């Protein structure tokens, strides 16, 4: 047997009030927040790559070689 | 056997309120907010990629290799 | 035997109130909230790619491999 | 046997209320807050990348060699 | 047997309240939070890589080597 | 006297205001404003006698949640000779 | 006098304001006023007797989650002869 | 007087304002005002009299959050003869 | 007298404010106002016995969180004529 | 009087400001104000009595949060005649 990334929980009672749970979280982007008030942005591209905006990537994946979860703003020329 | 990123709960009770859940979360996105308020934005642009918005992205795969999530703004020119 | 991304409950009980509950999230992109007010965008573009919106992507694939989510705002020319 | 990343609760009771409870976190970003607020950003790019905006990413991957979570601003012309 | 990274409680009693519960944590980015405030920021780029944003990676792997969990700003050119 | 111009351009924009004042706006907030949540109570054997005379009384197992604006939240009151005058 | 130019550009914008005013505003934001979480009460065997003659009174397991912007907020009041003139 | 200007430029921004006052704002932010909680509880035999005359009494497992902004938050409160003229 | 130029330029920004105030602001902060937190309380065999005449009591196990502006935050108050004038 | 000039450049960035005045400000803090934390209490046999008389009496196991702006924050208040005139 092999057991990765398991939550578990087991109660028991007889008489009164019992309560039972579990959760698991993989992967998982929470709670992201962003604010730009008055702001200026000028902005002069040729040929590149310019991010300036928000950018939130979650990735889950399983028997995955070689996997990317996020590639922002990059210039690519390999021969 | 084999277990992974599995949530399990048990309750046993005879009389009463008794409460059982489980909750699983795997390449998820949750809560993100963003406000732009009197903001100034001027872009120009000539054969590139500017990103200035909000991206978000979730990706679960199960036996994918080489898989990309997001890729945002970018310029590729591979020969 | 294989479990992967499983959420399981059980209860058990003879008189009084019970309650059993499972949940499961893949690939979800969930609460995503925007606000741009009094905001000022001029762009020029020329052969480019410009992204200024609101953008959410979920995906989820079994057995996928090479597969992308999202890809936003790039300018692609392999030869 | 194997447990990896495991979060095991148990409890017993007779009379009363009892609670039991399991969480597990992996590959989780949570709470990311920025403000920006009078800024001024003036950018030329010829041919190159810049970032100035905010990226969370967060990957979970099992049995997978070579991954990359996050690759952001870069210049790539390997030969 | 083989243990690593696992959290284990367990209760026990009679009469009364009982609470029992386990939290892990692995690859976990919390608690990030940025503030500029007029700020000028004037860039000039040419064939380079220049970052001014805020990144948050997270990245939790099993059986992957050579993995790499952020690579941000660099110019890469092998032969 | 708010002046804005903008001449012998290709895009332009030109905004003037006088007086302005904001409001209030939530994104992607959560509130809980006179919220319980979450009781539980367990009695086995309880022997309760109540004598009320001309009075108030709250007994047992209570939960109450209240929000109010412009009034008064009151969960007992046992008061007399209330008014309001003109 | 509040005056903004801009000539003779490509991209140009002019923004003026004589008098602004901020507002509250929430992003991604959790709040809890007057809130009651995770109350837990187990009793076996209680006697209670309560003799009230034109009083408040406030018996047994209570939880009370109260949110009040223009009154007051109370369990038990006992008063009497309020007025109010004009 | 509050002047701005740009002239002869390819991108460009004026901004002129007079009087500005910012607000307040929340980001990614948690408040608690009037919290009660994790509140726990056991009692095996407990014997309670009470006898109250024109009063406010609280007995037993209280649990009491508030939150008041423009009044007043009591909790027993055995008073007489209040009045507010004109 | 506030003037800001910008002239001859490829990318100019100019701005000219003449009074500015600013305001609070939270970024991924945590406030814990009048809260009550991780109270336990066992008791096996309590005798009690109240005799109230006209006054304000709080018995038992008591857990208040209580969070006032503008007003006043009390537990227990027997007072008499309380009168407010114009 | 403020000038700030900027002429002749390739980015320019202008700004003049008259009067400024910053205000609070909080970047992944923690706050608590008026918090009761850990409070645990056993008691196997207590014998109580209380006979009030146009009193305020707390008895037994009272924990109390209290966080006042404007206002003030009192347990047990036993007075009389409270006026305030004009
Ligand atoms: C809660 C409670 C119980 C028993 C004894 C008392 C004194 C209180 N407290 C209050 O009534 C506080 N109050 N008073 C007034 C003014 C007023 C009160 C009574 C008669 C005439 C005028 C009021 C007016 C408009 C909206 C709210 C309110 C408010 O909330
Ligand atoms: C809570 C309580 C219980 C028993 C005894 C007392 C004194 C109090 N305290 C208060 O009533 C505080 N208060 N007073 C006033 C003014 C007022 C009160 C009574 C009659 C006429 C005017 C008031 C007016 C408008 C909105 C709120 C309020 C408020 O909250
Ligand atoms: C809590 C309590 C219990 C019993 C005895 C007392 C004195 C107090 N304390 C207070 O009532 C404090 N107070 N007073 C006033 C003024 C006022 C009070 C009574 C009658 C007429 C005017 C008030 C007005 C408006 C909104 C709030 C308030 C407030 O909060
Ligand atoms: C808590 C308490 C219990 C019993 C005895 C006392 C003296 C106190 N203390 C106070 O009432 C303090 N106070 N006083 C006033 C002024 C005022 C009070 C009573 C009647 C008329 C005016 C007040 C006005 C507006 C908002 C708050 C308040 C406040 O908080
Ligand atoms: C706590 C307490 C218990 C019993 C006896 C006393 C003296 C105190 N102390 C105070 O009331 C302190 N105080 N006083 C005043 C002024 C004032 C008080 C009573 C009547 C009229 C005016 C006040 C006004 C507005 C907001 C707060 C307050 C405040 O807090």
């Amino acid at each position: 047997k092999t057991k990765q990334g398991v939550a578990e929980a087991a109660g028991k009672t007889k008489e009164g009030v019992l309560y039972v749970g579990s959760k698991t979280k993989e992967g998982v982007v929470h709670g992201v927040a962003t604010v730009a008030e008055k702001t200026k942005e000028q902005v002069t591209n040729v040929g590149g790559a310019v991010v300036t905006g928000v950018t939130a990537v979650a990735q889950k994946t399983v028997e995955g070689a070689g996997s990317i979860a996020a590639a922002t703003g990059f210039v690519k020329k390999d021969q």
